[PDB]
């Protein structure tokens, strides 16, 4: 039997055999009072002590959320869908520790993406047993509230102050601080890592004074707070909270009464109205996400970044070669996962309307002008490739690069990667390339399991990535020192060196998407 005593009480785990070894999993440990009843939309309350033991032997409830129903039965989309019961009672976390119990282990804390609207820690691609086994780090991941239940904002008013889901994450980092030493973890060596909204979450913890002392280093996969989908303004969070109230018939005059009304609704009624709090949406709509609450976030984060107001430490940042492709089949005319999606100039233009609904005629045209000046000729996939690049560059790549330059300008070592490998098992079609979210299985070490139909070259690549991530967490330096590897250089501004990740040749390059990103971060914010 394997029992650990934590501040709030005893917890029992279970033994897992991985790679001829053993890993101890503590799945579903509670870290806050369930935010039910009068607690909905509030910050998370600390947990009530318990006698007896807590059986942490299965993944807990996932947080209430709408599910992707565009491709029922298709693994490509359903692998991201929640794999545990949905419930408002969902504030739990997981711990994987190597066996035997480590002495002073570096800790990796995972934060999932999901556009702040979806996600759960219990996904197969976030299984931390491989990392614990192979690198002897301890892996932690938590569930946190998403959508309106987690980001509904009536700013000021503590009944629904905004950013609750970010505070869920923060209370969990706190739990690691007070508890991880009992699991053989080193609270002084904690690395946050996350992807998409997870990565943008990590970036926000870098700015939040309440998070400063709760971690050491940070890894941001395909995401940062300066991404255009990442932070809702005070003015439009307001319109959204109100619109949600009208739709749900909770429009009151006393703001606190509106919240009280919203508290006596079935989550389904709130989930089903979330999508219409906006006049026109995009496949990348974040209807309820982070705001400037004056608490977790004390000012507009672009200002804090620009002015050096963040945790001074090392960061590891990167993106995938075809970030934008994933989103083209959730709306763009002429696009399908089931054919090669050769679209026309008119389908491209219509495609911008989908992705940039609120921008001017001139704005959509400026994008067209920048991305359609090509050569030879008359290449049928021109418009197809270009639209994917538009969405990728604007939503992910350029803000990640920009974040990194700005962060590095204040003295800290930063490391940038460009993930170029399309998985051998990718269920999506070839034209969609190296998709958003498909580096994760490599980071978490799935290809190490050689019964899982990955090629050997993928096993090797994953092993190197796992080693780089682990060395970054342990030592702030994402090198692989033992197997004649390419050194990964710091990303300085001006020089802007980055490292390519692929199965064949690993290369140092400079100035990723220079021309494109010049268009986005300099010209485009003016339109
Ligand atoms: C951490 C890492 O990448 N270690 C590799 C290992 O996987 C491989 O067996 C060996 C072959 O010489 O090269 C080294
Ligand atoms: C673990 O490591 C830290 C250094 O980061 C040290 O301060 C702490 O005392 C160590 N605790 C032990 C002995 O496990
Ligand atoms: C609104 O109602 C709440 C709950 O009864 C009360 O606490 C608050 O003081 C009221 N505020 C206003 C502006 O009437
Ligand atoms: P992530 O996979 O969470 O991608 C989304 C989805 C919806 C909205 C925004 C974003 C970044
Ligand atoms: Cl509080």
């Amino acid at each position: 039997d394997i029992i650990i005593a934590t501040k709030n009480g005893k917890v029992r785990g279970m033994q897992l055999t991985v790679f001829g070894g053993t890993v101890t999993a503590f799945l579903g440990i509670p870290y806050a009072q369930p935010p039910l009843g009068r607690l909905r939309f509030k910050k998370p309350q600390s947990l009530t002590k318990w006698s007896d033991i807590w059986n942490a032997t299965k993944y807990a409830n996932s947080c209430c959320q709408n599910i992707d129903q565009s491709f029922p039965g298709f693994h490509g989309s359903e692998m991201w869908n929640p794999n545990t019961d949905l419930s408002e009672d969902c504030l739990y976390l997981n711990v994987w520790i190597p066996a035997p119990k480590p002495k002073n282990a570096t800790v990796l804390i995972w934060i999932y993406g999901g556009g702040f609207q979806t996600g759960t820690s219990s996904l197969h691609v976030y299984d931390g047993k491989f990392l614990a086994r192979v690198e002897r780090v301890i892996v932690v991941s938590m569930n946190y509230r998403v959508g309106a239940l987690g980001f509904l904002a009536l700013p000021g008013n503590p009944e629904a102050p905004g950013n609750m889901g970010l505070f869920d994450q923060q209370l969990a980092l706190q739990w690691v601080q007070k508890n991880i030493a009992a699991f053989g973890g080193n609270p002084k060596s904690v690395t946050l890592f996350g992807e998409s909204a997870g990565a943008a979450s990590v970036s926000l913890h870098l700015l939040s004074p309440g998070s400063h002392s709760l971690f050491t280093r940070a890894i941001l996969q395909s995401g940062s707070f300066n991404a255009p989908w990442a932070v809702t303004s005070l003015y439009e969070a307001r319109n959204r909270t109100l619109n949600l109230a009208k739709l749900t018939g909770c429009s009151r005059e006393n703001e606190t009464e509106i919240i009280k009304c919203l508290r006596n609704k079935d989550p389904q009624e709130i989930l089903l109205n979330e999508a219409f709090v906006v006049p026109y949406g995009t496949p990348l709509s974040v209807n309820f996400g982070p705001t400037v609450d004056g608490d977790f976030l004390t000012d507009m984060p672009d200002i804090l970044l620009e002015l050096g107001q963040f945790k001074k430490t090392q960061i590891l940042v990167g993106v995938n070669k075809d970030e934008g492709t994933a989103f083209l089949v959730y709306g763009a005319p002429g696009f399908s996962k089931d054919n090669n999606s050769i679209i026309t100039r008119k389908e491209f233009q219509e495609g911008l309307k989908i992705f940039f609904p609120g921008v001017s005629e001139f704005g959509k045209e400026s994008i067209l002008f920048h991305y359609t000046d090509w050569v030879d000729d008359q290449r049928p996939e021109n418009y197809r490739e270009a639209l994917g690049d538009v969405v990728g560059d604007y939503n992910f790549i350029c803000p990640a690069l920009e974040f990194t330059k700005k962060f590095s300008e204040w003295g800290n070592n930063a490391f940038f990667y460009y993930f170029e490998h399309r998985s051998s098992k990718l269920p999506w079609p070839e034209w969609m390339g190296v998709m958003h979210g498909y580096e994760i299985e490599f980071v978490f070490g799935l290809p190490l399991e050689r019964r899982d139909q990955y090629t050997k070259a993928e096993e090797i690549l994953s092993r190197s990535i796992v080693k780089r991530w682990a060395n970054f967490a342990k030592y702030g330096n994402p090198q692989e020192t033992q197997n004649n590897s390419t050194s990964w250089p710091v990303f300085k501004s001006t020089e802007q060196k980055y490292l390519t990740l692929n199965t064949e040749s690993t290369r140092i390059m400079t100035k990723l998407r220079a021309q494109q990103c010049r268009f986005w971060t300099s010209f485009f914010p003016k339109v």
